[PDB]
């Protein structure tokens, strides 16, 4: 069937991206699923369905929904907003009850959902290739997502690790991501590695890839009202629906996956497991260890020689294909665990205080410096800048620009104690900068204040990208570290931690790192999500 059906009406609005290249996306985003399983797929669903029948899920109440309401949220076309849903506010808390009445009563009526182009920023790069279309965003209104987490938040946040196991990648760290993969190629006699990239894979996701979702959560021990909602859900809003403008006109027809609905993360997650799984056995590819987060996928093998491992690729992208999730850039088997990017990320290698070997997780700093510049230029509710420092802690750039800058810029303003929102593939957290000593310890590890001796090529990378964004140079960032971590120290308490390990790597003479007194539970600074809410 057609991922979507357009009337002609325009993706009306609310380098950065527009709705002016909207037309551009859909183009890409609009084609016909062909969809052919096999034994291998039905094998596979089958183990997987076997897992998920040890899964208890609970019904939430209305309130328990609301409190999971990410702050941002869109609002309402019924009169509330975000805030009147996680204050409990009687318009909020009567109208979502209405909207979860229907879900009961009502089985077959679309529901209506919202389309957007997203407005998200890039860099200006004129050499290989243009410039990127908006991407495309569909929800449905704010009463209907409270509802999903009624019946799906237990769901969604028990289900993919109890079906899944080692490969759902939500449930790690940076570091037990890196640990993970590192341990899985150090484990194959002659590791070979790949990742998979889907063509736009949500227009990939058939109306049978959805109901074979529903058919995984239907295996939970669930409550009979939480029962009926999936049900509900699965027919009238996951496998598609009208599309409405901002300007409340008859945009189109959905067939395929929604990106703005509770289910779009965890749905990716277990329907690219599943697809890539069978593909795995139909390519005959020896002892994989796959790793999935959405529609991100790596898998990591034993080789069978070099072109043994290309013909293995072209048959594992074959199953991919008839399975409806066709390559966007053809997979390439990888011999060096550096050269493989998943997550927008590479291993990379450096060395801590004792000179051991530690890996982290790295990448281009291009899109994280531009989207930090652009914050500072304009007021923004969520700071891309501070989840980069978080998720990078242990990289070159991240360090020594993203913490000089941004502590400067803090200690100028006097806002260190102030708590800032942040968004980590969907869930929100509210972190206080003079907080960023003991999550990094709890994320990395204590080494991520002590990396030195960092590959040539990373150090290249992140010197042409100052030079190719006129940030000044990594020296520039040192004299610029030291005066900050001076004036950190300067200060006692929690500024001063800050100052000795954050910035240990600015002086000559550096002080010992030992474990951090306050590191540990990172759901204390969770407010709202977990890959869903608006
Ligand atoms: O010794 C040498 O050989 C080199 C010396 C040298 C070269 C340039 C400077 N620049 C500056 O002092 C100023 N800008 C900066 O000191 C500056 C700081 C952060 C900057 C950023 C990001 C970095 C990550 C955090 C957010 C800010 C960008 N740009 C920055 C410029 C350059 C810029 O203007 N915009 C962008 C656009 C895209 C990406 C990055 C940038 C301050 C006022 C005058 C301009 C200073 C010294
Ligand atoms: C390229 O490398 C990668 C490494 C890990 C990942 C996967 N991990 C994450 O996306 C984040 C956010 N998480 C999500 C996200 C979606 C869903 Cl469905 N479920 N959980 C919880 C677990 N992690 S986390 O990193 O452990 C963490 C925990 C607490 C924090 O709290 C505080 F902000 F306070 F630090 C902050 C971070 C993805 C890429």
């Amino acid at each position: 069937s057609m991922s979507y059906t357009w009337t002609g009406a325009l993706i009306t609005p609310c380098y950065a991206t527009t709705s002016r290249s909207a037309s551009l996306r859909q183009k890409k985003v609009t084609f016909d699923r062909l969809q052919v399983l096999d034994d291998h797929y039905r094998d596979v669903l089958k183990e997987m369905k076997a897992k998920a029948s040890t899964v208890k899920a609970k019904l939430l109440s209305v309130e328990e929904a609301c409190k999971l309401t990410p702050p941002h949220s869109a609002r309402s076309k019924f009169g509330y907003g975000a805030k009147d849903v996680r204050n409990l506010s009687s318009k909020a808390v009567n109208h979502i009850r209405s909207v979860w009445k229907d879900l009961l009563e009502d089985t077959e009526t679309p529901i209506d959902t919202t389309i957007m182009a997203k407005n998200e920023v890039f860099c200006v790069q004129p050499e290989k290739g243009g410039r990127k279309p908006a991407r495309l965003i569909v929800f449905p209104d704010l009463g209907v997502r409270v509802c999903e987490k009624m019946a799906l938040y237990d769901v969604v946040s028990t289900l993919p690790q109890a079906v899944m196991g080692s490969s759902y990648g939500f449930q790690y760290s940076p570091g037990q991501r890196v640990e993970f993969l590192v341990n899985a190629w150090k484990a194959k006699k002659c590791p070979m590695g790949f990742a998979y990239d889907t063509r736009c894979f949500d227009s990939t996701v058939t109306e049978n890839d959805i109901r074979v979702e529903e058919s995984i959560y239907q295996c939970c021990d669930l409550a009979p009202e939480a029962r009926q909602a999936i049900r509900s859900l699965t027919e009238r809003l996951y496998i598609g629906g009208p599309l409405t403008n901002s300007k409340g006109q008859n945009c189109g027809y959905r067939r395929c996956r929604a990106s703005g609905v509770l289910t779009t993360s965890c749905g990716n997650t277990l329907t690219c497991y599943l697809k890539a799984a069978a593909a795995c056995r139909a390519a005959k590819l020896q002892d994989c260890t796959m790793l999935v987060c959405g529609d991100d996928l790596v898998v990591i093998c034993e080789s069978a020689g070099t072109q043994e491992d290309e013909a293995s690729l072209r048959a594992f992208t074959e199953a991919m294909t008839r399975y409806s999730a066709p390559p966007g850039d053809p997979p390439k088997p990888e011999y060096d665990l550096e050269l493989i990017t998943s997550c927008s990320s590479n291993v990379s290698v450096a060395h801590d205080a004792s000179g051991k070997r530690v890996y982290y997780l790295t990448r281009d700093p291009t899109t994280p410096l531009a989207r930090a510049a652009w914050e500072t230029a304009r007021h923004t509710p969520v700071n891309s800048w501070l989840g980069n420092i978080i998720m990078y802690a242990p990289t070159l750039w991240a360090r020594m620009i993203l913490m000089t800058h941004f502590f400067s810029i803090l200690l100028a303003q006097e806002q260190l104690e102030k708590a800032l929102d942040c968004q980590i593939y969907g869930a929100c957290y509210s972190i206080e900068p003079l907080d960023l000593p003991q999550i990094i310890q709890r994320l990395h590890g204590l080494s991520a204040f002590s990396l030195h001796s960092y590959s040539p090529g990373e150090i290249n990378r992140v010197a042409s990208c100052l030079r190719k964004l006129g940030v000044p140079p990594l020296r520039v960032w040192r004299h610029r570290a030291r005066s900050v971590r001076a004036r950190l120290l300067s200060q006692g308490g929690r500024a001063a931690t800050c100052g000795k390990y954050l910035f240990n790597w600015a002086v000559r003479t550096k002080l010992k790192l030992t474990p951090i007194p306050a590191a540990l539970d990172l759901s204390s600074w969770f407010v709202a999500g977990y890959s869903g809410g608006d």
